[PDB]
C-alpha cells in the first residue's frame, strides 16, 4: 500500500527494473535522452512493477516511469508509457528544442514520426513478443501477421531513409525524441529477435548504426544493463 | 504522385475517407479539435489510400491526414496518425493551451493519458477491429484475447475519473486532447461492437456521456458520417 521509504523525489527519478536482455528495450528511451540534455537524474530499481505503491506512479503498472518536482519545486509530477516519459523530459529540460523540435513546421515531423513508433512498431513489436513468447497456447495465424506487420513498418522507416539528405527520420540535421523512440526496435540485434535479417533494410542498418555510435546511447545502454547488478539489487541507486 | 487537380492547401485540409459505422473513429479524433477551436479547414475524401500521391503525405497509407500552411506561410507541412494531428493542430492553433496544456504540470497528465490511449487501447482495438472486419479468415482466440485487453484499459480509466473531482482524463476542471483520443474507443457504441457491458464501467460512461454532450462533438460525429456521401463521393469537398 505505502512507498518504500528511500523513495523521495528530490529532482527526476527515473524507474527501471533490474536489467536483463529482455527489460531494458523501453527504459532506455528516457535514460538516452537523459544523458543526451545532461539532466540530473536518480533511478530507482522497481522490485516488482506489480507493487500497488507502483501503481500510484504509473496505473499500466509498467517502467519506465518518471516523478519529478514541478517548476517551482512545490509539486511532484510524473510521467508513463516511454514516449510520455521522453515529451516530458523534453518539455522540463529541451526548452531549445535540440531533441523535442525548435518550430511548428519540425515538431510536425517529430511527432509524426513518433507516433508511428508509439502508435505501429511499438505496439506491433509488443502483439508480436507477447504471442510468440507469453500467450499460453500459440496462435501462428496471429504471430505471422504481426512478424508481418513488423516489416511493413520497418519498409516505412527505410522508405524515410532513403529519402535525398533525409539522414533521421525526422529532420534532416540532427536526432529527435522520434529517433530515440524507434531504435530500440530498429537495431540489428532486436531485428534477430523478430526473426528478420536487417540487412534487407540497408539505410535503416546504416541510421541504427549512426544512432549507436552516440556517446548518450552508449552511455545509456551501459548504465540500463547494470542497473539492479551492483551493491543494491533493488530501490534508489546509490548517487 | 501528381496530386489530384483539387489539392490545393489555401488553409487546414484534413484526409478522410467515406464515412462508414467503422471508417470514422480515428478521422474524428482531428475534426473534434479543429470544431472545438474553430480552425477554418477543409475536408479531402480519399478515394484510394494506395495513391501514390497519398503515401508521400502519410507513409502508412491511412486517414486522418493533414496538410497546412506553414506559420510563415511560405511552406506546406503535414501531420499523421491521429494522435499526431491532435498534436499539430494544438502546436498551430492552440496558443492558450485550452487542448494541448498551458504548463509542464498540465501537459505531464495530459501527454500521460494521451500515450495510453496511442500505445495501449488505440492499437489493441486497431487490432481487434483488424481481425473482426478485414483479415480474410475470422481469428476468434486472438478477438478474445484483445477484447480482454480492451477490458484491462476500461478499468485503468475507471480508476483513474474514481479520483477525487477528476472530471476528465488528464485534468480535473476541462477536456484535453487526450480526452479527444480516447473517447471514440471508449464510449457504449463501440463497448458494445467490442462485445463488452459498458455499464460495468459507470465514472467511464459518465465521462463518454459528458463529453457526448460536447456541441463540438456533436458537430464532429454529424460531419464525420457524411463524408463522401453528398454532391462529391470523392476529392476536395465544397461549401
Ligand atoms: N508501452 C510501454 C511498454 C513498457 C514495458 O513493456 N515495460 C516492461 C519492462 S520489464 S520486461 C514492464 O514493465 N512490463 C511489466 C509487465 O508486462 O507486467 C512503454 O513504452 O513504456
Ligand atoms: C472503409 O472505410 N474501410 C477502411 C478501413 S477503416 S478507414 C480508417 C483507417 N484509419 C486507421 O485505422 C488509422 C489508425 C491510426 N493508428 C490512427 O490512429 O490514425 C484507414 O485509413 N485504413 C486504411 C487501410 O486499412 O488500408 C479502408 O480500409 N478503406
Amino acid at each position: 500500500s505505502e512507498r518504500p521509504s528511500d523513495l523521495v523525489v528530490n529532482r527526476l527519478v527515473l524507474f527501471v527494473v533490474k536489467g536483463t536482455a529482455t527489460s531494458t528495450h523501453n527504459t532506455v528511451k528516457p535514460l538516452i535522452l537523459l544523458e543526451e540534455l545532461g539532466v540530473p537524474h536518480d533511478i530507482y530499481v522497481v522490485e516488482k512493477v506489480s507493487a500497488p505503491w507502483f501503481s500510484e506512479i504509473n496505473p499500466h503498472k509498467m517502467v519506465p516511469a518518471i516523478l519529478d518536482r514541478s517548476p517551482d519545486g512545490r509539486d511532484t509530477l510524473r510521467a508513463w508509457e516511454s514516449t510520455s516519459t521522453l515529451m516530458y523530459i523534453a518539455d522540463a529540460y529541451d526548452k531549445d528544442g535540440t531533441f523535442g523540435g525548435r518550430n511548428v513546421q519540425e515538431r510536425s515531423e517529430i511527432n509524426n514520426w513518433l507516433t508511428l513508433h508509439t502508435a505501429a512498431l511499438g505496439p506491433t513489436a509488443g502483439y508480436w513478443l507477447y504471442f510468440y513468447k507469453l500467450h499460453p497456447e500459440k496462435l501462428p495465424k496471429t504471430i505471422e501477421k504481426l512478424r508481418s506487420n513488423i516489416t511493413v513498418q520497418y519498409d516505412i522507416l527505410e522508405r524515410r531513409l532513403n529519402e535525398p539528405g533525409q539522414q533521421y527520420l525526422a529532420l534532416k540535421d540532427r536526432p529527435t525524441i522520434a529517433d530515440i523512440a524507434t531504435l530500440p526496435f530498429a537495431m540489428k540485434s532486436t531485428a534477430e529477435l523478430f526473426g528478420l535479417e536487417f540487412e534487407k533494410w540497408p539505410k535503416l542498418q546504416e541510421w541504427s548504426v549512426r544512432m549507436g555510435e552516440r556517446e548518450a546511447v552508449k552511455r545509456a545502454w551501459q548504465r540500463v544493463a547494470g542497473f539492479g547488478h551492483g551493491e543494491k539489487e533493488y530501490g534508489m541507486l546509490e548517487a
